């Protein structure tokens, strides 16, 4: 009943996408992996790879975006058979939206207990810093270890505060005993969901304007701390053992797949948020040449998080005369545990671990506010009414996030977060890209999303886009399935072993998702009227093309279809 | 858009009222608390007490169900400024569904262990009975005691049964560690919340024929218990101690408050189920000689429950050689643990107990049946739009029971049961029935709910009714709750004590429907358009009389219609 929000500038849309593919998975996770592939020869598999698992699909959902108008669970209009798919991404930006600002919440303890001359990590005593009793020591001023890794050692005062005080994982001893919810990760969270309702309560207008300082920030603070850090001792090690072109690593699985999965998931293709930020676009926006950008801006965003990253890693091994490849880490342990603890050394920590944790709070702030918006729209684009009452939907939605992560804040929350990553993250988003790229290259046609394309920019896309659409694609976002499926390893923290019934839950919430697509499948199936072909006919032909199933004109049960390329 | 769905026959409303106000608190709680305070004596402050907290309130809520002809929420559109009270209540009835179908878990756990010719009750080993291993003992047959409360004595196998067994509360240590919960109860809770929907997914055309087996098996029950106990020695000095008048018991706080209490909670009035049965019988069906039948029917179940406990308390008593104070209990124990003791003492105690637990299913299963119906109807009634979409609606409420139950099945389930029954139900209920009270006898006036009266049935009430309605039953209501908040215990189970944020949490569920109600209060200030007076005037007016505001004629302000009686 109303024109839709378009972006005001194209500017708001490109920040957008940009502090959305930009995560803390390209910080503590991308320079541990791409060094353990080879260092350096990490980046052949990957870029390559990159290039497929970056161009055409990300183009694809951006293309999708710009020509059907919609949110993530009504743009399959075009096929009545895959609306559950738009579903299930919903479901997954919001699973994925009750462990991550948690995360935020770890960047916002942190930066409120770094506004103190004297910092709670830097040694041991009752600076909050809760010590256990097995000998709380310090890292290297005033005793040494041998044959340990500094990565998981949690006796050092970093690796104690983080666990004890923001987790209180000691309290804890699993998923069976949760316990109860920190009033301080409580109030974290508050404030963040606050600050998220406040900054999408009146829709992309707003979101627009805070991912001016949300997107841009981050960069500044990365450069700023590259040039602190290649004027320290010992930084050039790292640095070089980044870089290190190992071209001998052939290994399949411990390379390629990995880097596959990598670009997948940094790219941040599958939740919804590309297929929203897209319909709210002007049709006549270049979404080609604005998806190549973004993937490369977040390509190099990646590699200087690197770059920093490990500088910081060789000081930390020349200062503590350890080698390199033990003070490696990924994860939260390197963002929060390993960083800070270099932080103190340096002269002026307070300044440092301020602009460090407020970037940390940004990059986090500008994912849950992509995936929120996403989440939103798509559901507000399924139900009108939704639509109209946006203040009370997002408050609604804010508190149930906020509600369903008291189980991620309290004293053994870090095992249902990794749970909740790890199992709904993979393997729903897997599932859920493979359905989207089968639906769109093989039931809708890629020569219709070719001629959609054409229609929406002068120029048509070539023969590379398609090939990759149709058969590199699905075949590239299948194969990672199989290996997930076959190499699956029981859910396994540093020390503690997850029972089986919390593998169950994960799995039990990955087949649901899997179903539910499939759920949505018969229930189109069986919400029709007519024979078994006229019934097939109303879920693989487009909606506003669907009287053509009363002239009975059907293509997709005609061989061209299926051999269009 | 369509007529109501008025009862068919009104038996079938009878048998539901009366299934309603019979509960499993008639059966453990009544006879305890009678013999408690004076034995017989305790029926003189009882009845009368009964009279007032029985007859005008209930009267007034059927009353009120008969002339404005809508749920327990929007029945309130004489007075706008109180459907906030029709709004706790659907909450409180809704807090009263998530621990009271666990109840019905219990009787059904017991209902399958009863199907084996060797019970587990009945001696120790390994027929369920999780024993502990501090000395699981026979109760009399092998070894004696003294000096002990045989209504607490854990250490006997009906006893050690229905803890370890059922809840599982060895597992646990309090309402820190809840745990997870038990797959046997999960079952159990399953089937009830099933059978539930499959009872009321289609409204009360299926209620009413369900009543009929579940309002009247247990009387059957009941009245074969008697016959057969009242042969069985000793019973009868354990009838004798029941009827024992002790017309010394004086004391207030320890018999009238305690007997009013009784009779207001064992009567059902404040739950929205007597609006929601009223408001789908005939306009001209006489609720006075209904709402008094009940009652009476109520007192007498009640009445001859106490009679079978009591002699199967005296029956304990003479074979275990113990006084019958000891045995005297009250709650789940004295159903769960006692009852079942009894039972397998007798010969045949498989059909005894068969009865008996079937008898306790229908006795709870009536009472959620009626709740959930109140909560439904009063929720549709405020929201068209899920009126017709019952059965989404019913399955979605009976979803969310189910799901909310899961904290009072765990191991720990009982402590959060207690506090939600305790907290919840006590303090609620007060403050709903308060505020009925007070609007309908002094905003809407006891002179216009008179002559509704009068427009239902051709008999005018007496004045003894208004006097009731106005200056009686709300400074009664009015008195039990400053009792309730001065007389204020701290949570305490058998032997575990509750931490204060237990309590903390009961006080601020209570907290939340007292402002709850003055947040619609305050809503419905706020919302309206005018002066101060023209405010307040659009709120103690009848909706359908809003007109009148615009004509400026409110008798509210005038005080003719405070000084009516
Ligand atoms: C782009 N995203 C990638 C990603 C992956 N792959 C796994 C876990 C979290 C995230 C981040 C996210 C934040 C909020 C909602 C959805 C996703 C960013
Ligand atoms: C009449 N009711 C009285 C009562 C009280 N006073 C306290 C707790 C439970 C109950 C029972 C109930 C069952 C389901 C919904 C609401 C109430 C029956
Ligand atoms: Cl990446
Ligand atoms: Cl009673
Ligand atoms: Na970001
Ligand atoms: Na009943």
């Amino acid at each position: 009943a109303q024109p839709r929000e378009t972006w005001g500038k194209k500017i708001d849309f490109l920040l957008s996408v940009v502090g959305f593919a930009v995560d803390l998975a390209n910080v503590w996770r991308f320079p541990y992996l791409c060094y353990k592939n080879g260092g350096g020869a990490f980046l052949i598999p990957y870029t390559l790879f990159l290039i497929i698992a970056g161009m055409p699909l990300f183009y694809m959902e951006l293309a999708l975006g710009q020509y059907n108008r919609e949110g993530a669970a009504t743009v399959w209009k075009i096929c009545p058979f895959f609306k559950g798919v738009g579903y299930a991404v919903i479901l997954i930006a919001l699973y994925v939206g009750f462990y991550y600002n948690v995360i935020i919440a770890w960047s916002l303890y942190y930066l409120f207990s770094s506004f103190t001359l004297n910092l709670p990590w830097t040694d041991c005593g009752h600076t909050w810093n809760s010590p256990n009793c097995t000998d709380p020591k310090l890292l290297n001023g005033s005793v040494l270890g041998n044959h340990t890794k500094y990565s998981k050692y949690k006796f050092t005062p970093a690796a104690e505060f983080y666990e004890r005080g923001v987790l209180h994982l000691h309290e804890s001893s699993g998923i069976h005993d949760i316990g109860l919810p920190q009033w301080q990760l409580l109030l974290c969270l508050m404030v963040v969901v606050i600050v998220l309702y406040f900054s999408l309560w009146k829709g992309v207008k707003t979101s627009g304007k805070v991912v001016w300082i949300t997107a841009t920030l981050p960069y500044f603070v990365l450069f700023v701390l590259l040039v602190h850090g290649v004027t320290l001792p010992g930084a050039s090690n790292g640095i070089n053992a980044y870089l290190h072109i190992d071209f001998y690593r052939l290994k399949e699985a411990t390379v390629w797949i990995d880097a596959a999965t990598q670009i997948f998931f940094s790219l941040g293709a599958g939740f919804g948020v590309l297929i929203a930020f897209a319909s709210y676009n002007k049709f006549d926006n270049n979404c080609y040449r604005d998806a190549l950008l973004t993937s490369s801006i977040n390509c190099i965003t990646s590699f200087v998080s690197g770059f920093a990253i490990f500088s910081i890693l060789g000081y930390m091994a020349h200062e503590h005369k350890v080698n390199i490849e033990d003070v490696a880490t990924e994860g939260a342990g390197l963002v929060f545990i390993l960083y800070p603890e270099a932080i103190s050394t340096l002269s002026g920590s307070t300044f440092w671990a301020v602009v460090f944790f407020v970037m940390l709070l940004a990059l986090g702030l500008d994912s849950s506010m992509g995936g929120m918006e996403a989440v939103i729209t798509g559901l507000a684009d399924d139900f009108q009414v939704l639509k109209r009452h946006r203040k009370l939907f997002t408050f609604g939605v804010t508190f149930s996030t906020f509600l369903l992560a008291l189980f991620c804040i309290t004293k053994g929350g870090i095992y249902v977060l990794t749970l909740l990553d790890t199992f709904a993250a993979g393997t729903s988003i897997l599932f859920a890209v493979l359905m989207e790229a089968i639906g769109v290259s093989w039931f809708y046609g890629v020569d219709r999303f070719s001629n959609d394309i054409q229609q929406m920019m002068g120029f048509r896309p070539g023969l590379y886009w398609r090939l990759c659409w149709k058969f590199v694609s699905p075949a590239f976002l299948l194969f990672v399935v199989v290996v997930s499926i076959i190499n699956f390893k029981p859910l396994t923290y540093d020390d503690y072993i997850f029972p089986p019934w919390a593998n169950w839950v994960g799995w039990g919430i990955a087949l649901s998702s899997m179903v539910l697509v499939p759920i949505y499948v018969i229930y189109k199936f069986l919400s029709t009227q007519g024979s078994l072909w006229e019934r097939l006919a109303y879920g693989i032909t487009p909606e506003n093309e669907h009287h053509l199933v009363a002239q009975r004109d059907i293509r997709q049960f005609q061989l061209q279809h299926w051999l269009a390329i």
